């Protein structure tokens, strides 16, 4: 009786839902015919232009988030909601890695670091738009990490000073409020757009899919959900309902700083979360915070030696080192497995073999890094209280 | 007796008439010497210098322009602003087509519709500022198009906000007030530089480039008038008298986006026309609307089919849909003729017979485009009579 | 007795000191090791880093200390300060090159007068921000020169209009203001940075290098702080302590358009100098006075021509006009001499033989570059003395 009510109410997230039952269906019954590069580019259309839509709001996103994010917040409790920020994810990046090599038990690198402290400190910030370094010399595409940075002492800059800096506070309030505001438009494309972009994907190693597959269920089911109740004391498959277009979007574009503007949009309308700690939390949990990434980077180096053949200590360090120098781009984390095998001595081409079934697991493991920020903000805002009462109370 | 205070009053209008006769003069005197092609660079410099000016203004005034044209207006308002800016600019374009068929009568296609569209939805705004999508994939020149896509929707969406968005607003108005006050410095070059971006070019068939330049002739000077006419009841040349600065440029530069930062000064400062109008109607008409071009396109596939030869109703169709696909940049009305081709069946390696004789006729379609552009401004403010009443009003 | 207070109060400016001290000795230490080019780009990296960062506030601080410096002074105040300035820069460039000319007596040319005209008037903004042009065309590196320029004639636009103006005035007020609270954590990592900047640089003719150090300690050391004692009639050398930082940074950098940020930070914070004047002085005089290069620039042409062999007053004309030319960037003097050359008749050829010492007198030639800035916004402060008593009095 009750189901009617739950069309009408539930209309885009059903829509999404559908896209993918669909879209799954629309790849299959297309994949026999010719499947030219060039037809398979024009398909597969409809998904890029969602992902034009997506990364266009990224920048005004990310700049605008962080420069009020910690600007509108007091100078320690701006310290306090940043520890309680890293305490959460150098935690969550340590179990998904051990919660990972036990599963897998049961079942040029310097110009790395390098260009990575390059991207750090930007020596151009218009270039950072739409740049990043990787020497061989500045690659195209954002350079998301060395934006953060930049915003994050932005906002603080402007924490520093007084009413001088509310002008610029203000500016970028107004400028965030805006690019949310078109993040509304962006998501009624999205059922038609993640059609075409799974549909692509699905028309373009047995143990080892499975491994991460369900290693990815038991982390991001059942250990990140128990992570919320013990905190919050609040049901966490109520909130995943809410940021449940977040991670749709996710399995389609693969790439978490993509649909970082949907999870914004799914956190501050669906979810109670508070734009004071989500305006910190996303941007950051975007780039540095991949629990299903570290997991996977687990797992892909100790399989790759049960083939090739104590010292998993390093490997449980560097791949928790991988996740957070790891871009929230699609294909980055068989990038970034190049530190994870070298520091044990494995031979990096052997990604090779990988990057087959790769595709399908980044889709799986984007969705389990976006989960991470999503029940990483009600974490925080529930543990940083008193912070947004003191901020609230002020105002009166 | 009155013909001092003529020169007196007039003296920066006349010196760009003198500057267009002394520049053909001078061009002609130079031809038969050694027109090597670092030395017509070297010549037509001062002409470059002028261009680099008007480029500079485009990107800072386009985006200023829609983004406060769109806040500064109602809900409805900006809706029926629109509305009569669209059924205008799609009557004219169909005007010129049907005129351009009946005188001429008398006397990789598929990535150009994907790279429109890539345009239209830019994935990156940094990058959108100076860089173009061009398939082989992202081409050097300012992507006009995805930028007054972008500036119309985040105008929109200040409206939609209240007193947070004013702030932008604001910010907006008085970037635009400022790059309005530099286009007075550029109107002083131009005479100088108009010289010798003409010279340049005279230095560097029969009955089609007669039909294009009559054509044009009797859309620019006897349809577009008498419609000003039948709508405001005013003097037409009297308003023609006031952008003649804009349409002079238009002759030497050949791209409508280069002069648009004059054509805004002519129809605010020599014209009585609102600044809440022309900031829609001319930054829109400059991307859009071209007249000149849709009776070129008709023409220029028709004499074609002269040579090579009821099926004319898909030229006027698709010489329409050219008309809005074409680029406010000079010799986009050749490239843009694949479409219109294809779509008949006539082959696309005819343009190259037309290249030599189009660089003169795109001097004077780029002078119909603006014109249009110009007259649609008085044409749509005259009819957005009451909107404009209750906006005023409203501020007593 | 008193040293402890000057180890205890200088901190920051001694470990500089010490980090020269110590980089030249660190150098000429790790310098007969295999000297591979990789490993030389991986051992003067904590000196990249600082230059990323440097080179990163240099945007942020020439367009807003320009837009704020010329529209917060009054309409002729504005081009008093500018006359005193330019003064100042066309006697001291002439006085140098005076110095220079009698010390070594003891002891596509064209495209580039083009190149400059062009980056004078950028065509595209965004682009400008991390391009320049250079015909072969547009190479990347900002166009400080274009953005100079643009940024004066923005400044004045703002100061011609009213209130309009007054918000973007106090936006580009606060965007200074917090760019200049990043170069104070700039200041920290100095030290670090200048010690392998200076160490890899020593890692990496004889009357000629000597000829033109001596020359410089005649007019950094004698000739401009004299010129400073004879206007203020305060103690130079107490002024020259103010600004030691930024000279130290200027040895380790050799490009003064680096350094600039600092050298605000030192004007502003150690000197009691003026804002409204460091905002004009400080960005026009890192790209056009070059005392330290013009002085380079006759000894280098004169020092060709006593291998190679009257017409010495277009050498003292052209080596002025390069010195105005030259980029604020390192080894940007090498590069012009090539107008000088070629005014006189030498070949250009000849600066393959100096480019091996070049590297030396750079570092020197920029602190003197820098040094002429520095006291000359206490010169032209000292000067406009009545402006800033109107401009203060008026606020009461
Ligand atoms: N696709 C992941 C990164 C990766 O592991 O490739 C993300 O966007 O977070
Ligand atoms: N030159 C025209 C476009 C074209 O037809 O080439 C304009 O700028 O409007
Ligand atoms: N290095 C000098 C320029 C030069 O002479 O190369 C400066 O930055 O001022
Ligand atoms: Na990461
Ligand atoms: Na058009
Ligand atoms: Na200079």
């Amino acid at each position: 009786e009750d189901v009617k009510s739950f069309l009408r109410r539930n209309a885009l997230l059903l829509l999404t839902v559908l896209a993918v039952i669909l879209g799954v269906v629309l790849g299959f019954l297309l994949r026999p015919y010719p499947l030219s590069p060039r037809e398979v580019k024009y398909f597969a259309f409809p998904g890029e232009l969602l992902m034009r839509m997506l990364k266009m709001l990224i920048l005004p996103l990310i700049v605008s988030s962080l420069i009020t994010g910690l600007a509108s917040l007091d100078a320690k409790a701006s310290g306090r909601l940043g520890m309680r920020a890293v305490v959460y994810y150098m935690s969550t990046t340590i179990i998904a890695v051990v919660l990972g090599i036990i599963l897998v038990l049961i079942i040029e690198v310097l110009d790395c670091f390098l260009d990575l402290a390059r991207n750090i400190f930007p020596s151009n910030l218009v270039s950072a738009a739409f740049r990043s370094y990787s020497t061989t010399q500045e690659v195209e595409g954002m350079n998301i990490l060395g934006l953060v940075v930049f915003s994050i002492v932005f906002g603080i800059a402007l924490g520093k000073m007084g009413e001088q800096g509310q002008l610029l506070v203000d500016f970028f309030n107004s400028l965030n409020e805006a690019t949310m505001k078109l993040v509304a438009i962006i998501m009624w494309y999205a059922p038609l757009g993640i059609l075409f972009l799974i549909a692509g994907k699905i028309v373009e190693l047995g143990m080892y899919m499975v491994t991460v597959i369900v290693g990815l269920v038991i982390h991001g089911l059942i250990v990140l959900p128990l992570i919320y109740f013990l905190i919050t004391r609040k049901n966490p498959f109520v909130f995943i309902a809410g940021i449940l277009q977040a991670l749709i979007t996710a399995l389609g574009t693969s790439s978490s700083s993509a649909t970082l503007p949907i999870t914004f949009k799914c956190l501050e309308e669906n979810n109670g979360v508070d734009k004071r700690i989500t305006r910190f939390v996303l941007p950051v949990g975007a780039t540095i915070n991949m629990d299903g990434t570290a997991l996977y980077e687990a797992v892909a180096a100790i399989f790759i030696a049960q083939v090739n053949n104590g010292q998993i200590i390093t490997i449980s360090i560097t791949a928790t080192a991988a996740s957070i120098g790891a871009a929230g781009i699609p294909q980055a984390g068989l990038v970034t497995m190049v530190i994870v095998l070298t520091a044990v001595g494995l031979p990096t081409d052997d990604i090779t073999l990988i990057i087959a079934v790769d595709w399908l697991l980044d889709r799986f493991r984007t969705m389990v890094n976006v989960l991470g920020d999503a029940l990483g903000a009600g974490i925080v805002e529930h543990l940083s209280r008193k912070e947004l009462e003191k901020q609230d109370a002020e105002l009166g």
